[PDB]
């Protein structure tokens, strides 16, 4: 089989990982494997990541567009968005990515709303993050 984007060294937390960064062994569990390394590459990671640890997705948000069938299509702030910010469509791009944080249900009405805590790079939006929804 091919093998997988697993990183060789330890990466902390919020860290594009690069092609030095990322080594491409055949090891199990096969996570993510190393064809959009040229697409997803410099992706960052949402907790620290020990060495030789394989990409995996729930320890990576938006690891990359792979997925077909959206249907569950979550808003992941794939920018950077400072504390209190009205945050709109723009800069939200509901993707289907894992886990499920806040799916676009009604987030034409919620679009522009600002936020009461700092958003990052491409971070999955969740509603334990924003205030009172309707």
């Amino acid at each position: 089989n091919k093998a997988s984007v697993v990183a060789n060294q330890l990466i902390p937390i919020n860290t594009a990982l690069t092609l030095i960064m990322m080594k491409a062994e055949v090891v199990t569990p096969m996570g993510i494997p190393a064809e959009e390394i040229p697409n997803l590459v410099g992706m960052q990671v949402n907790r620290a990541v020990p060495l030789g640890t394989t990409l995996m997705p729930d320890m990576v948000k938006n690891y990359e567009d792979g997925t077909t069938s959206p249907g569950l299509k979550s808003v992941v702030a794939n920018q950077l968005i400072p504390i209190n910010t009205a945050l709109t469509l723009v800069m939200m791009k509901a993707e289907e990515v894992s886990p499920k944080g806040i799916p676009s249900e009604e987030i034409s009405k919620l679009v522009g709303m600002q936020v009461n805590r700092a958003v990052y790079l491409d971070q999955t939006l969740m509603p334990d993050m924003v205030k009172n929804y309707e």
